[PDB]
């Protein structure tokens, strides 16, 4: 079932109980993520704006995709990472000579034509105060469709265009969980941010909660955390049920199972990622490429 990654040993990383039930697997080719990402840095630096030693998908120990998609087909690892960083870019901008990223697009056809077209096609595209309302919004402000299109490719999945409607209704709890996670850890980031624009609000669950619940910062977190834990289960439920219906795509069922590790992945990464954790430094290896190599 798994041939491109190893389980990470639990006594070596912190989970904060925020993914009870999921192994942690590392892609066993993580340095491909390194190189795919950094090229994107260079390309960005090259073609649209300054970009050196950027805090995105890379972590000194846990880099995102290496740990969020650890069974990704090795040959495809770089370009995916290349994508994700660009994604991680195009976000910072949200919170020219850039159409030239078809070289990326082109890169994919050379590998998997159909998977590419989907994914590409798949890539067709505030101030909330009650959680019930936010959840719809953020579940895409985090990038459901992107990630979808992303993983399918790297796993070379083909799902028939009809389950498309279905699939998303399965991974609600999932996408829900990770949204909150980001909002927990991207919180100070995204918090200091709203402080600058002069915003009265922060488009972040923590802020919503504080409003919806008359509570302070601390109060918002505990709840959110209490919640994440519960959407975890809610999704885990699904697995067991869905484990054996053949009207379900082999691929979908794969894709579902694969989502587990994005969750576990998100945790450890976000607990480390220089992106959310400035104090965090990279690898010798990681840097040696950023400063000099690649
Ligand atoms: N698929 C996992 C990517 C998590 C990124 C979350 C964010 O990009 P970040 O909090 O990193 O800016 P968003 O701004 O959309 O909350
Ligand atoms: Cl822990
Ligand atoms: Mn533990
Ligand atoms: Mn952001
Ligand atoms: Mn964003
Ligand atoms: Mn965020």
């Amino acid at each position: 079932e798994f041939k491109y990654s190893e389980v990470v040993e639990p006594s070596t990383y912190y989970t904060e109980g925020l993914c009870e039930g999921i192994d942690v697997r590392k892609s066993k080719f993580t340095t491909l993520e390194d190189r795919g990402a950094i090229r994107a840095h260079e390309d960005w630096n090259k073609h649209i704006g300054p970009c050196r030693e950027y805090r995105g998908t890379l972590g000194p120990r846990f880099s995102f995709i290496s740990v969020a998609v650890p069974e990704c087909i090795p040959e495809r690892l770089e370009v995916i990472s290349y994508a994700n960083e660009f994604a991680f870019l195009h976000d910072d901008v949200t919170d020219g000579k850039k159409r030239i990223q078809s070289q990326l697009f082109l890169e994919m056809l050379a590998i998997d034509p159909e998977c590419a077209k989907t994914t590409m096609k798949s890539w067709a595209r505030t101030r909330f105060v009650e959680l019930a309302k936010y959840i719809p919004y953020r579940i895409m402000d985090v990038g459901e469709m992107f990630w979808f299109g992303l993983v399918t490719f790297g796993l070379g999945l083909h799902i028939p265009d009809h389950e498309l409607e279905l699939c998303r209704e399965l991974m609600a709890n999932a996408w829900i969980a990770v949204g909150l996670q980001n909002d927990i850890w991207s919180w100070p980031k995204e918090r200091d941010a709203a402080t600058l624009h002069g915003k009265d609000h922060v488009v972040n669950a923590i802020w919503v909660l504080m409003q919806e619940h008359q509570t302070d910062v601390d109060g918002a977190m505990q709840i959110c955390r209490k919640l994440i834990v519960e959407y975890v289960a809610k999704y885990l439920e699904v697995i067991e049920a869905t484990k054996n219906d053949e009207s379900i795509s082999l691929d979908l069922r794969k894709y579902l199972d694969a989502m587990l590790y994005s969750i576990s992945g998100n945790v450890v990464w976000s607990l480390e990622c220089p992106r959310y954790n400035p104090d965090v430094s990279f690898n010798k290896t990681q840097l040696e490429w950023m400063r000099q190599g690649l």
